[PDB]
């Protein structure tokens, strides 16, 4: 139907701006502390601590499946990858700062993309 090549036309630009925002937050960990999932490997008891593991290429593979349906989704995960990191490490920790700043960075971007989505009506 015509309509739903109308929806998927929004669902292909909700999904193009959340591809920038995604590319935004990368952005502000150069470290690539957030890139891949956490290592069980390397953290052999991160699920005993963690129930929702989360990461940008794990947001990534979501968005180009376009597994976001609207903007709240993709900010849940964001915030996964904020608050798990902020649980399993301590306040004084390299780690869990890390996590506070990519927080605020964010914010800002995270900001207006709830303004376009909103403007441009994409949900
Ligand atoms: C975002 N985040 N959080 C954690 C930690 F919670 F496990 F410390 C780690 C991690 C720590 C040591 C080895 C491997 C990965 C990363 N990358």
């Amino acid at each position: 139907s015509m309509e739903q090549v109308a929806m998927e036309l929004r669902l292909t630009e909700l999904t193009r701006l959340l591809r920038s925002v995604l590319d935004q937050l990368q952005d502000k960990d150069p470290a690539r502390i957030f890139a891949q999932p956490v290592s069980l490997k390397e953290v052999p008891d991160y699920l005993d601590h963690i129930k929702h593991p989360m990461d940008f290429a794990t947001m990534r593979k979501r968005l180009e499946a376009q597994g976001y349906k609207n903007l709240h989704e993709f900010e849940e995960d964001f915030d996964l990858i904020i608050d798990n990191c902020m649980k399993y490490n301590a306040r004084d920790t390299v780690f869990y700062r890390a996590a506070v700043r990519l927080r605020d960075q964010g914010g800002v971007v995270l900001r207006q993309a709830r303004r376009e989505v909103d403007s441009i009506g994409l949900e």
